[PDB]
């Protein structure tokens, strides 16, 4: 199995990310395209990792052999490849990236012609092909390779034409691009809006992606904002599908907080009948949505579930804690750059600091206790402690909740309780911990 | 073993020329470059085959993985890749081409940093490396890939600076680029000198390279010259390292004939102390060189032997009947474009037509007879008939010669006699055939 959690990603030459697997993957996707009679044309992009190039050309040789043409966008954020894949009539889109992962990793993200990340069924169809034989286009109609000049232009202009009328931001912004795909691309977008910004990590050398910077190292942007006495800090990850921001006091606002702000200005964000979050979304937001009559859905936690739930309910704006924010009014995937622009459009509506747009009042605190077991789990074993979870939640009322999740890969039950009162979160967590030992 | 008679060439997929092999080859050479502490930089080019693109990218992924940068010149003649390899400080040059082979074949030609085709010893190193494991640059220092814009300009300008003043050709030329790597390129070079020409095969579509055209199909240019009433015909093969020309009558002048012309104007060609030919060189040319006191050497049949003999004797101009012509005053390999301009520089010297540059008189004729045997023919087998070969040649004097050859590792002996008199060539070949049948197997 090649996909699974994350989906094709590992250390270079110490994983599945070898030059031979990637060549075979390219060919396999090409064979599926030929089989399905889709356009013999795909789009490729990459982040800043030095291994990206050779892995890309490996993919390309596989594709070309299959008879598929490749248009190279070079170094662009993940959302740009999806964008061009939908805009133009490509059969699929590839991104050579390991996203937020350490610089020694890499992988491939796959998008279908509709611009969406491959689904469970499509991934297994690809894998069946990979384990098949390498196939050469039977009529010798082999594919070409072209590099698109000024590749980011279309995406930039698409975003500008939609938000130029709203954006009027005059504050000082610190931008952390993780030395990743958003390097330079993000600044070119910002210039288009005449934004006063400062870059702190837009100098890729092929080995510094996500190193002590970007969305997964929010400490960097928080210190820079304080240092620079900035009004806002925007931090993106390696492929820029993840965004985290900080306010004027260097206070972090995560994917949950960001989604809450967009929700509050959903008209400017294109409109939405509801908001999709996850099992991890802070209840302070759930309470806020209910108080303002905004439908809220907790998705089955991460990897493509937020998208499937958005489509299921006809909602447009959804996101997760890590910073993956999706707006179906414009994109088909998490987009840090596009979310940044929405935010800047929002911050232009009121003459108040960024911290005043943020959900007011202290967010709920969490207590997590990993209960070590010696035996496996299951669903019927989770139903033995259901009555005790309900008791806790009944007594917590609107001031807290319970989340029980198994590890699946190890005999461990993670018991979490989040509440307004941390003293109380830790109390009820310890209570549940004891009940599971008695019941299991 | 991967280097063969043609040196890494074969049917696409259905051979050793797969995406995986090409990927291991790219890397392999990368490792050798790292091992030898050479510049981590190589030049890449290709012919018009549609299969060249994907094979190239396979190669490149392997090179990059090894830590090697790649400068891609796109579709250009083989000699161009060597020019750029030598001019710039690259460690090697790659050509994705199967040369004159049918459109269904492909392959890779390799040049060292000195711009010469890899020798036997260097080939072995590669083969030993390939059989290694696939090696990733240990410090995560992976290669880049860049496409050079207007890739052929330096080549064209170099040939132009040299010949601009030699060349003043006013005749009508027909060019056959074999729908190959010279398509458009050769026209661009010919434009530099204001040549009056007509193109008949510079419309590549990835499947028509060498199809009923180019150096391996001289009929195309012969017929074109007649209908066009042209003064000259120039035909190149798929990667343009061969050249065959045609005079105003549609009469073919092959590599032997071209080399003889360069010999007569060796000074305008940079100079040369002697000429290197092959075992196939028509003895009429050999008699001609001897008559004009030009040292002549017969090389051991093509396969990089002409260049090895050029270097050894310190000569500059050599070639073979196929049309591979080498001038060490400028290039390091066979180049049909440069040879073309050299000829037009020569044809600018006299107010006579192309047919009058040829060796005047009838060339000798040949009779080839194959003799099937039980085993491949070794030198001990050729010694058994040495006395009969000597007898025939002794009686032929200057009017002919013998050439006996094995068929590589095939169980066949090739008996050839070259003579002024065709009847006699057939007679003597038949005689030797009978001697072989009596003495061998
Ligand atoms: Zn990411
Ligand atoms: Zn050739």
């Amino acid at each position: 199995k090649y996909f699974g959690t994350d989906g094709i990603r590992g250390e270079v030459a110490n994983s599945t990310i070898t030059v031979e697997f990637t060549q075979k993957l390219g060919n396999a996707v090409g064979s599926l395209i030929n089989q399905k009679n889709y356009p013999k044309f795909v789009i490729v992009g990459q982040d800043t990792r030095s291994s990206g190039g050779f892995l890309k050309f490996a993919l390309v040789s596989g594709l070309n052999a299959a008879g598929i043409d490749v248009l190279d966008l070079g170094v662009v954020p993940t959302p740009v490849v999806a964008f061009m894949t939908v805009k133009h009539r490509a059969a699929a889109g590839f991104v050579i990236t390991a996203s937020h992962n350490k610089f020694t990793d890499n992988g491939i993200k796959l998008f279908s012609s509709n611009g969406f990340k491959l689904d469970d069924a499509l991934e297994e169809e690809v894998e069946d092909m990979i384990d098949g034989d390498f196939i050469y286009q039977p009529q010798f109609k082999f594919g070409s390779y072209k590099i698109l000049a000024n590749a980011i232009d279309e995406y930039i202009e698409s975003i500008y034409s939609r938000f130029a009328k709203f954006v009027n931001y005059k504050g000082k912004v610190v931008v952390d691009c993780a030395h990743g795909a958003a390097s330079h691309n993000f600044e070119a977008l910002l210039d288009k809006f005449g934004i006063n910004y400062v870059s702190i990590a837009s100098n890729p050398d092929g080995l510094n992606i996500n190193v002590g910077c970007g969305a997964t190292c929010v400490s960097n942007i928080k210190k820079a904002v304080k240092e620079q006495k900035a009004d806002l800090g925007i931090s993106l990850d390696g492929d820029a599908d993840r965004i985290i921001i900080v306010d004027e006091n260097g206070q972090e606002i995560d994917g949950d907080g960001i989604l809450n702000i967009l929700a509050q200005y959903s008209d400017i964000c294109g409109g939405t009948n509801g908001i999709v979050g996850t099992q991890m979304t802070n209840m302070s937001y759930e309470n806020h949505y209910r108080a303002n009559k905004i439908p809220f859905i907790r998705s089955k936690v991460g990897d493509r579930y937020v998208l499937e739930d958005l489509v299921k309910y006809g909602y447009k704006i959804g996101g997760e804690s890590s910073g993956h924010v999706i707006n179906l009014n414009f994109g088909t995937t998490g987009d840090g750059l596009f979310t940044a622009i929405q935010l800047l459009a929002i911050f232009s509506q009121a003459d108040k600091p960024v911290s005043e747009f943020k959900l007011q009042g202290e967010l709920m605190q969490q207590t997590l206790i990993n209960v070590p077991l010696t035996k496996k789990v299951a669903r019927e074993d989770l139903q033995k402690v259901a009555s005790d979870v309900n008791d806790v939640e009944k007594r917590l009322g609107n001031r807290g909740r319970v989340l029980l999740r198994p590890s699946g890969t190890e005999p461990v039950l993670r018991v979490m309780v989040e509440a307004d009162d941390k003293s109380l979160a830790t109390n009820e967590a310890e209570y549940l911990v004891e009940k599971v030992k008695q019941k299991l």
